[PDB]
């Protein structure tokens, strides 16, 4: 299925509702359902890639496009003071949905270490 | 507008370099927050992700592919976290774009 059958594939195909911020031919940006900050959204590719550890060398442009879209959405949402971009990989990374996604958190002071 | 990461790229100060190519450098972080904590930075000086242009997409994605390849070579088979901090709220320390890659322990949520 185009986009796959994880909850993110369903959101890509408009089968499950989501709060969409931006959409193009390569990616979708939408608000996280359990926000860990005043502003917390996700940017996902439309192409299904299960995890960053299995991304191909030709996925570089797409992965960079997730970050460019994440920084554009953050500026459009008024995050003028900054934000944190996060990609979780596997069990130690805390990954719970196996479809690559970039978290963007802002609206508050983010702390160190990042988890 | 030089930065300490510019001195590392230029080999003017020591760093434990993990990998280098013609457009990026990966090296262990001097103040590690996990058993394995390294950075991947572009050689081109982009001060922060908020000012990166559309033409930089391939270079930014290259940081993540190099980061995931370095993590595999460093034995992070149980997973890891990749982080990019922007500005004061993001907790950005050096004004040279850097991708943090942290593993070797359970990463917690929220991510700071
Ligand atoms: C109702 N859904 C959720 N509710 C609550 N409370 N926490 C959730 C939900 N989904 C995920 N998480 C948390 O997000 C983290 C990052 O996951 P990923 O985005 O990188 O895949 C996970 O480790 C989690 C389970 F702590
Ligand atoms: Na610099």
């Amino acid at each position: 299925r185009p986009g796959g059958d994880t909850i993110f594939g369903k959101i890509i195909r408009k089968e499950i509702p989501a709060k969409i911020i931006f959409e193009d031919d390569r990616c979708l940006a939408f608000h996280d359902i359990s926000p860990q900050a005043p502003t917390h959204f996700l940017v996902i590719p439309k192409k299904h890639i299960s995890q960053i550890s299995v991304a191909e060398d030709d996925d570089e442009s797409l992965l960079g496009h997730l970050m460019i879209v994440g920084k554009k959405c953050a500026a459009d949402l008024g995050l003028n003071k900054g934000y944190r971009m996060v990609v979780n990989e596997g069990s130690d990374g805390g990954q719970s949905v196996y479809h690559v996604h970039l978290h963007v958190l802002g609206g508050r002071q983010m702390h160190w270490p990042p988890g």
